[PDB]
């Protein structure tokens, strides 16, 4: 036993399983807003020797020795991620050592905040996420509601947009440390500015966890959070299509003062102490490696015209089924994802998500505004996993079709049904659907499986 | 643009830092204990397609879809992790979510523990890991520390062995809801039973956190804390040789006028997700299950009893040459070196070595509060590489030499940092080390490396 | 030296202090709506020999022994409270060991809520008290907002009642464990069933702190609030005219089922577990003897006309000044107190409670709704302390005489002065002022030393 | 209705029962450590038109009007506190409003800490208060353990006195940021030296805490812990003989480049109001400022003195008779008797005396969890009736036929509650108490009481 057997060797049970996953992949459509489909050269870097590396600390300030090549892979890392947003690395710095996005948002409250201090984010069922505060009507459900205490914001049912109105009463009643301009499932775009002038009012950190929108912003075609917020979070997949990672931009140098003062920003060593030895232990220079490469890709002008592609279609997503019997929560979109209200329509959320799912085409169910109930209704819709597929326009219309047809499959089943448990079996059940849906996602399978997928080719 | 392009291609600048680390590792003499080299296996399913599919949830109770395989992955890695360590899957659940041992020791405590609730660990100079709270005497510096109330237990420094029965005293008098027995520098078995008897007394969970002796738990080459503990924990990497993610394993069925369960399970899957983190990392999930059933493997517990060996024989080769050890030995697959008898500390010997590509770090010995005088070195990651008692009898060679050649600097500097400039700047010192690293990359070069052969 | 000399003899130092305050208690008049003259007959039991008794714990279950008295003075106490209130001592139960008012809330906070539950009350520029939740921007002011994290609600600045309309929405995002429906400068009454159905929504306990119209409930003037809330506070004195001491009344026995089942009240042993062994040492026995003759006297007919007396009178004064320059917040009052703004007179808050002062009317300064800023506009005056004079509405309608020529000296000092210390400078600095006030004060002292006062003759 | 009736006119119900609390007292034997009889003057003040005055603030920093003389008041009392105890008006300041001990003590913690920071004091069986931080091991007692996180440290079983060594190695490990010096049950004197030196060397604020040994501490016949403390709080009962109220002293001016000031004074003030308390009770402040000044004269030194011989006398009477002292004896005001020796718990024991007029309290003894065995006694109370040397022994005596009253009753029961209700329902156990009450009642009533004669 040397270590350098192949996976296929040795572990056929599993190589058996990153096939099967594989295929799949290539099999159906991606339609979930967070995922994509990560290149080759990244995933290169993410399965390398640097998982073998312990290297606890940061740049020039490891505890232990030995990590001369990775403190220059950070360092790097770092230059690209300030690079990819076209940040001063005077006015800005970044930690790359978060593990995934959840950590990321965690560190920086552990840095600025103190225990049970305040914290406003959106609202789950309102777009929100769950690490930016959330807690139910029984139980603190996130981390961040039970070392800390969050209120959320909501929004206006009837406008889709984030109700800057009621949150800046609200913000003056809760008096937060830090409020979180971030969205998990919202399809408009954010008045940053409005959100730094209430917390500029309230005195509270404007945090901004862009990780939806990550490549939108690195390729400078949406307005960038970097203008008006000081601490900026993100994933490094989702838009950014990377590894599973964590970035956290902070603001830093001088920030202000009689007629002799130099008042210098407080976050750089708040946060960099947070990550590390607050929070995590040892790096994954693998997935730092790995976001580094999708870093530097992000910085050229090809992920501009793949960003500039993912909202055309996510237009196209908005129109081609504006333009069927579906409404648009907000009234469309100016991002990367379409939150279809199915409620108009006759249908729910967890009844086409089910029967898209067993087509091959991956959704998940959204709370839309006028929304009531575990039966939401709504469906969470995204490009860019398919638009890293060389997905256009014509190809995403095909698409809605292919939706189209899947919910009339289940607006079908739907009044021949009852309850959820009821309407998911039948998907199964019956068996003018058991091959209706066969046939389908036959058909849908072979419209998939023509366009291209970034990667290796077998696993 | 189609996203399949190399990355020696399509990132030059990247490709080659990975292959400058891949030498690096090849030349060096990894002595780090917490360190070992990954197999190829594993890290083909580390830099797969699962780094693409999003699978907030768990198997069977996914909140999207089309996470069909993902399920089936994950519940591979689960009925692995239970199999590797010889758990009833009747009485056994394991969390196999953690990003890294970090979040999987946070996680035990935010699902069990209330905010501010006490919680005990070894100190940190004392072998006790920061997730065992931490705090020192002017900062709050682990979250452990802010979330919850540490107080650490300490060593008895005239036997360098845990000090179970000022233990037993502190925590009748602090009262704890959560004891971890684990360590990170630690050369010797911890009494679990005692553990065990100490956390019943004060009505207190005993967490184990096994990360660095999760392999030869595995090989059953050492005992278990498994028939001691409610909940484990460990990392992955280190001694178990897999892809750096985090294990919570927990205590299933009956715990006990009659029916009293336990109540772990869902609680700490709860805290995971969606309390704790977000989407799994189903790459490194896969890359765990990967390592997990090279564990099972009767060459695991072969290459765990030479981890063993050649630890002994790291340390028998030590004190023939004039060393002192903490706690006289080792049981286990590290050796804690007391310096400061030979007349230097640890973070001179650290960067001597270091400089000569022998990876060791400064460990702080019992007495000391002061710049460290020991040295923690391990033997999984060169036992990985098929090193056997010779050849590590060899490495102490090479790090006596080391040794005096620190010991020749400090004579001719004051400062710490007139001698760490003094191996630079020094013609000497400079070639004189460079003789040294010459000599020891020469002899870690021809032992295999597991992984790839280019990065 | 026996410890039974009188204090004129071993201490004439301070005896002369206690005549002092005695003169001026009879000089001037008392128009502070907390303030009032406890009787005789309570003070002798507030000044007794259960001072001495120590009785930690509670009738039946004390800690030492020979409290054999004292458990029936608690007892009778309790017996006294709850007739006072008009209270089936099956559905109520009191506790009459808090030493003041501010201790029977945060003993109710203690028992009900862990450290740093959600406290939603009456902001303290609103009318609120600080035990209720005070953080200003800087520090956190009161203790219960330092343990606990309190919300404020305000109230509508144009209707001057308090605002139950964004209390309300706000109650859903704070989402609170207690509300607290009680006042501090407010002249208006509460909806208390109001109070109990958004506390029925949030799951909050609705915690009523009638401190200030304590005797008005007692007497079945206004609304009782016993009928919605679930807890009471209350002060022993400010109008149930007591000693110094706090009560706290919580509700007790089955409150609801399926086929079989009896869901019982849990408020009574955690609320007296709050106050000892939690909060508080030794019982002050003698206030709570004190407190037992107090609540007497307000079983009787003569409080009732006394509490009858406190209203029309403060409706006297509400009529006497708004039938001069003079408007009052809310549109006069329905309790005790009226809050006089004057703002609208072109007068502030803190000139006008400096002038009144030093002619021997003590007053305090209060923020109205459209008050801004330090020197806030408009004046707490309230009506229970000259009532247990035997004033009525002829004699109120004078002292709102010696009112207006007292904020007429003041409006004359201020165009005459600058910033508030000028202000109060001026009312003792200019000889035209140095007698005028001398000469009011003169008229003022004569008219208050004729009516009759409560409790002993010389201290 | 004028106000003005008397208590005997108005309320017939309480009267009464003011005059059968009244005759308790006098007939009684009042050996609970904690009580004293307060003086007529005192309470002249503590029922006074002071009742009336809302004044919340401080002196000139008042928030409302009209406190001229109450001003005068509260600044007499501050003025007396600092006398009554030799400060200088420029090294420490003192808060007279609060309501009583425990609001002086949280009010302390509110100020100095954060909420969940660690308070260590003495156990509350080993002799220290509730609001020094208690906990049981299932429930968070004290708001001090709900608020704050407490540890206690503990007495010395060997020897009964507090374990200063335990202390300080428990202290290192729990790093208090507040230590409490101060005891309810301890009849030997606090080395407030050696909790100084601890406090110093983990960074912690030594809080004295000398309600019960006040007006000794005042009396300058014990080591005054002003000499070790930075915060001083106590009651104005007990020892001091004046009306239930507390006090906060604190240090003032410069503490030790170049002025590092003392800032507790601002600190302080600000927990007790706004943030804890709200109008003080100007009449306890009247009433306690009385006490004050009777604790300057020469009468009050002398009858402190009388209180320490005669807590000798009874604890010598007590020794001679066959009976046990924890700690060997007493320095202070207090008898801790251990009657494990003789046979008898202390919850028999104190219902036993309790029914012949002699009011004890049942106390822990070291070692025992289990009911109490031993038995509190102290001497302020009865010492202010003029009690003398003679006059203990005597009272000693009146206890030793309570003792041996229980103990034949214990041989004729078997539960506690088959004890209690012996001494009720046997009808000679019955008139044998009825004799002894008689007796200490007859000899009670004889000695000069102070406060009112009929109220
Ligand atoms: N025994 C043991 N050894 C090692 C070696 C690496 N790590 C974790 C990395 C050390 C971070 C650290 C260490 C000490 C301090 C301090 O302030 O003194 C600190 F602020 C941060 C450990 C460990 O956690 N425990
Ligand atoms: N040494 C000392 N003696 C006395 C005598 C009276 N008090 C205060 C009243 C005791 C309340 C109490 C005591 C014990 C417990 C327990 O749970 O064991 C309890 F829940 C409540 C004290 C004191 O605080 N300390
Ligand atoms: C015992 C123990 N527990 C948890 C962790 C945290 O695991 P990650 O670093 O993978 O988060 C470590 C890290 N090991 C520290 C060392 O090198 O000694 C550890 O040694
Ligand atoms: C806005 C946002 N922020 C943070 C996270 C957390 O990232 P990790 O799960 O990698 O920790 C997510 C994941 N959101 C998943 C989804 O929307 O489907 C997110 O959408
Ligand atoms: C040392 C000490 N501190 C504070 C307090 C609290 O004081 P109040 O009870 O006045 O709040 C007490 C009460 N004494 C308890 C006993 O009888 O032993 C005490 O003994
Ligand atoms: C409504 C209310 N509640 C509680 C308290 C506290 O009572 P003590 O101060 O006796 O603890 C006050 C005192 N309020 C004083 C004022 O309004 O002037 C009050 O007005």
């Amino acid at each position: 036993w040397t270590g350098q057997e192949s996976l296929s060797d040795s572990d056929p049970e599993m190589w058996e399983l990153l096939q099967r996953e594989k295929d799949r992949q290539c099999r159906g459509l991606e339609l979930i807003a967070s995922e994509n489909f990560c290149s080759r050269a990244a995933l290169e870097a993410l399965g390398s020797c640097l998982n073998n590396k312990y290297s606890e600390g940061y740049p020039g300030k490891r505890y232990y020795g030995g990590a001369e090549v990775v403190d220059e892979i950070e360092l790097l890392c770092q230059r690209r991620a300030l690079e990819a947003f076209d940040l001063d690395p005077a006015q800005w710095g970044v930690n790359v050592q978060p593990y995934s996005g959840s950590p990321a948002n965690l560190a920086v409250y552990t840095a600025l905040l103190q225990p049970h201090d305040r914290i406003m984010g959106l609202d789950l069922p309102d777009g929100g996420h769950l690490t930016h505060g959330y807690m139910s009507d029984v139980k603190r459900i996130s981390a961040t509601s039970i070392f800390f205490e969050s209120m959320p914001y909501k929004l206006n049912p009837k406008t889709g947009l984030i109700d800057y109105n009621q949150l800046a009463l609200t913000a003056r009643l809760f008096r937060p440390r830090l409020i979180i301009a971030g969205t998990s499932a919202y399809a408009r775009l954010i008045d940053y500015a409005r959100m730094r002038e209430v917390c500029d009012e309230v005195k509270a950190h404007l945090l901004a966890d862009m990780a939806h929108i990550s490549g939108l912003v690195a390729a400078k075609v949406i307005p960038s959070p970097f203008k008006h917020a000081d601490i900026v979070t993100t994933t490094t997949h989702k838009t950014l299509r990377g590894a599973r990672s964590g970035l956290i931009f902070y603001r830093k140098g001088v920030k202000a003062p009689k007629t002799g003062r130099e008042i210098p920003y407080t976050f750089e060593d708040r946060i960099n102490f947070a990550v590390f030895p607050s929070l995590q232990g040892g790096p994954h220079n693998h997935a730092i490696a790995a976001v580094a490469v999708a870093l530097k890709q992000a910085c050229t002008p090809m992920f501009r015209e793949y960003s500039l592609q993912v909202l055309k279609n996510a237009r196209a997503m908005a129109d081609a089924l504006l333009e069927r019997g579906y409404s648009l929560v907000s009234g469309g979109t100016d991002n990367h994802l379409v939150l279809v209200d199915l409620r108009p329509k006759g249908l729910d959320g967890a009844r086409a998500e089910r029967v898209l799912e067993l087509v091959s085409i991956t959704a998940n169910k959204n709370t839309c505004p006028g929304d009531r109930s575990i039966t939401p209704g709504g469906l969470r819709l995204g490009a860019p996993a398919l638009t890293s597929r060389q997905f256009r326009e014509d190809d995403f219309r095909r698409v809605v079709d292919f939706i189209d047809e899947g919910v009339n499959i289940g607006l079908e089943v739907k009044s021949k049904t009852a309850k959820l448990q009821d309407f998911k079996s039948f998907l199964l059940k019956d068996s003018e659907t058991s091959q209706r849906l066969a046939n389908l996602r036959q058909r849908v399978e072979q419209f998939a499986r023509a366009f291209p997928m970034p990667g290796f080719d077998e696993h």
